[PDB]
Order: structure tokens, then sequence, then C-alpha cells
């Protein structure tokens, strides 16, 4: 259908995260668990977060890098519906958070943040994987890194692998329509609806902005 | 110079860990907040850990992939001296760990989980990382991947290049021959140690070897 839009809350600790869930939890489609809350307060973030709004989809960006079936299994025991994997992971990494994942009926995201190869994007589609992130690093956005023609290449490639794509990164509400045409998954937004003197209004111009568009 | 010895507390919560801690802490050289321990509890346990054991090293292994500033800030905030960044992190997420470490009078490792190449490797050196961790990830050991000739190679060249190399993955006591005569700076056990009879004696026994192999 259209793409959604999840919120990232890359928060230190839940009381931060609750104020901006309490003016646009209704306003998302997805609630993520940032990896910043995640180490900031641990697996209960997802707990707590998954009591508080169980009709929304609740995704634990853990970024797993290893030991993928005893950290996915902690995610989903606390209740998540997604949870991501780095794209340097081992593939039997991946693999191992998928097998947990199809237990809980929940699912797996590759996170390509960094390096990494087609080679390995192929991989992981004959390993299962039927969604990844497409995220240019906040890191790399601090060193200047824009978006470019070269990301709508790769979002595209992705897609036609049968990826479901996440696209994310510092988005802003003028980026939506570099991706015009393509059936992106999901949309990420951390700061532009966080850090927005009106996070109500930032979230509904998103989905309004996407529904003009698809 | 011995090879230390590090013990990474890969538990989920901190109680578990404690169990740990009260038997091993003085047999070991580092304290490892797991990565499993730092997704289960979170940064507090870094902060309880070093309250604990102030004077020993305290590592948390977060392996940081991305906004290299703010998470190792909160790992320095909470009392770490070390903290980890996974090795396919653009260079920058390094290089801002970094800065934030010298803030704190503290140090990254790189963290060689999965796939990651020789001029990434350089990059890290220009960069002024001088600790790599070679690690045999856990789920390619579940899939039968075993120590071997290409590990010592690599480990090697990375030691010319000027790093000071941790090993880890799954190391038992008759794996530590199998580095004999290469400089290792630690030596990082968690199951062999944690899940032992006796995790004293399972301490104890890679100290007596390390002191022989490398003595
Ligand atoms: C980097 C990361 O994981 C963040 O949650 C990111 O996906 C979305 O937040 P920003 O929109 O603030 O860049
Ligand atoms: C995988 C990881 O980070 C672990 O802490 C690892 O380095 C040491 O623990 P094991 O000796 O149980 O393989
Ligand atoms: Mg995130
Ligand atoms: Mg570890």
């Amino acid at each position: 259908s259209l793409p959604m839009l999840q919120v990232a809350l890359d928060n230190q600790t839940m009381d931060s995260a609750y104020e901006t869930t309490r003016l646009i939890a209704e306003e998302v489609d997805i609630i993520e668990v940032g990896t910043i809350l995640c180490v900031g307060e641990g697996v209960r973030a997802v707990r707590d977060l998954k009591a508080l709004y169980p009709h929304k989809i609740v995704l634990a960006d853990a970024k797993i890098a290893d030991a993928g079936k005893i950290l996915s299994r902690m995610c989903f025991e606390a209740n998540a519906d997604w949870v991501t994997v780095i794209c340097c992971a081992d593939i039997n990494t991946a693999k191992g958070a998928l097998d947990v994942a199809k237990e809980f009926n929940g699912d797996v995201q590759i996170e390509l943040t960094g390096y990494w190869t087609w080679e390995q994007a192929q991989q992981w589609r004959d390993a299962g994987i039927g969604q990844v992130v497409y995220h240019r690093s906040r890191d790399a956005q601090a060193a200047g890194v824009a978006w470019g023609e070269a990301d709508i290449t790769a979002i595209k490639r992705l897609s036609d692998m049968g990826f479901k794509v996440t696209v994310t990164g510092g988005l802003a509400l003028e980026d939506l329509p570099l991706f015009k045409g393509i059936p992106i998954h999901v949309f990420i937004a951390g700061r532009s609806i966080r850090d927005a003197a009106s996070p109500v209004e930032a979230a509904r111009q998103f989905k309004r902005s996407i529904a003009e568009l698809w």
C-alpha cells in the first residue's frame, strides 16, 4: 500500500522518549526504539513501548552484529515486532535472528549503515531476508555526505531484488520527492519529527506528502 | 609482555553477571560488559561494574555502528575505560568515538566481526586507532568455523601495522598454543570461564597457560 511512517526514538531515557510518543504515537505506523535508547535503557524500552502502543509495530533498532539468536530472542521476548541486524554481520548471524523471528511471528531487517557488497545482499535474499534499511549514516551526514542519484539507483536495485526497502537518514519533508516512483516500504524520521517546533504537524505533513506522491 | 585476560560478561541481567564477577574479578585484568548485557540492562551495567571494581579496566562492548560521538559519550559518562566500534562503520564513526574517548582518557577498539578489508584497516591506523579485536563470530563458530591459518596470518599482519590485537571467539584453553610467538595484547574468554565448574580455576588455568606460552 502506501509507504509507512516510522518515528525513531533516539533518546537516552524512557521519559525523554515519552515526551515524543505522547505527541505522535497515534500519528505514525511504526515506533522505533532507537539504538541510543536500547543502549541507554536496555530491552525494557521495547517491553514498555509495546505495552503502551500494542497496536503499533515496534522495531528494536539493535543493529545486531553477532550472537544473532541470543540478541534477537531478548528483543522478541520483550515483544518487539521487528529487529535490525547490521549489514557486516556474518550471514549466520542474520540467519539465526531470522529463525528466532519466525518463532515469534516477527521479522528481521538488515541495516545498511557502513560498508556492504552486492554479493552480501544476494546472500541475505537467499537466506530469506525480506527487509532492508537504506541508511545514510548520521556520522556521514555530519561530515557533509548528501543524498544523491547513486542512492536512488541503489534503492531501486534492492527493491528489484525483492527486498522491502526502508529509507532513512536525516530525512526531511522536502526529501520525499527524490524517491518518487519507487515502492518504498517505510520512511523513518527521527530528528525531523522529534525536534520540530510542532512534532504533530511534522508527522502529519509527512503522511500528507506520502499520500500525495504514492 | 604476557597477553592479558579479559572476561566477557555476556549475561542478560546484572545479577547473573555478579554471579561471575564475585568469583573472578580479581583473577582477570579486564572486565567486559558484553553486548548482551548492554542490551539487557543498558549502560547502567557499565556504571555499576566500574563502581564495584574501580581499579579494573572496564570495557563496554557496545559494537558501535553509527552515532559514534553520542554512543561513546553515553559509555564514557557511565565510566567505561574502553568502548568498541564495529569494523563496518563509516570512518567518521570511529573518529568521533575516539575524540570522545580522549576527553575521558579512554580508548576505542575496532571490533573485527564479520566482513572488512585491508584498506579499511589502514584508515583505522591513520585515524589514530591503536587496538583491534580479532573476533571469530559466535554464529560462525556454531556453523563449524574453526581457528586456522588465514586467522594467524591476518593477526600477524594487523600486529605489524601497529595495532595491539585482542583475540576472541569461543576460545578454550586448548586454543592458546595456536597463537604462541605472536605478541597478542589480550585474550577474551566468556563461556569458557563463566560456564566452567569453577570459574576461578578456569581463569587461573588460562593465566598459567599464558605465562608458560609467552614467558
Ligand atoms: C541512525 C538511526 O538509526 C536513526 O534512528 C535514523 O534511522 C533515523 O533518525 P534521523 O531521521 O534523526 O537521521
Ligand atoms: C562475541 C563477543 O563479543 C563475546 O563477548 C566474545 O568476545 C567472548 O565471549 P566467548 O568466549 O563466550 O566466545
Ligand atoms: Mg535507528
Ligand atoms: Mg563481547
